[PDB]
């Protein structure tokens, strides 16, 4: 069928705040992820009905992508940084649900959250 | 407006030889780009009818897919390894001509021709 609406990028219901962790999360950590050479197929939603894949959606139903985890940050849609690793852990392992282990997509994955366990590596210590 | 006939594959006229190289190209390198997911578009020549591109073969006046260097390499129809490794290349540079920096079918052939590039840094010492 369609595609989903996006995921909800800011929260008029939730209290905000500013931290060390949030900043170097959009300051640092998906600055590089964004630039890697493989992360353009995550830095947007699937779009299903381009692609002619009508079985995404079936198959993942807790979607998130980089645009959605860059908005969600610029909005304080997180109050704490777990929320927004927690996003990014759902990226990853939604690309390792919807193919195969081993398959070229997965280890574009695979590297994506190796360099992004090194940048969490360096987090700022929690306040 | 129609598409042309597609890439001969069969040479006649022309020595054939099973070499390290011409074997590797077809077992390794031409499986492993044909499985990654990003594959599809390059699978078969580009059917501009029914794609509705009528000024992709007014563009592109060397046309080239992976279903015909798979079937140039099941028929011997390469002596040296460079005529198949030319023959990925100018399926790379045509989607490149064809298209505009940042396209997704750009993005796709960028991957494709890393992969490509690095079984390539791996092909066997010529006799």
């Amino acid at each position: 069928s369609m595609n989903p609406p996006p995921p909800e990028t800011s929260n008029p219901n939730k209290p905000k705040r500013q931290t060390n962790q949030l900043q170097y999360l959009l300051r640092v950590v998906l600055k590089t992820l964004w630039k890697h050479q493989f992360a353009w197929p995550f830095q947007q939603p699937v779009d299903a009905v381009k692609l002619n894949l009508p079985d995404y959606y079936k198959i993942i139903k807790t979607p998130m992508d980089m645009g959605t985890i860059k908005k969600r940050l610029e909005n304080n849609y997180y109050w704490n940084a777990q929320e927004c690793i927690q996003d990014f852990n759902t990226m990853f392992t939604n690309c390792y649900i919807y193919n195969k282990p081993g398959d070229d997509i997965v280890l574009m994955a695979e590297a994506l959250e190796k360099l992004f366990l090194q940048k969490i590596n360096e987090l700022p210590t929690e306040e």
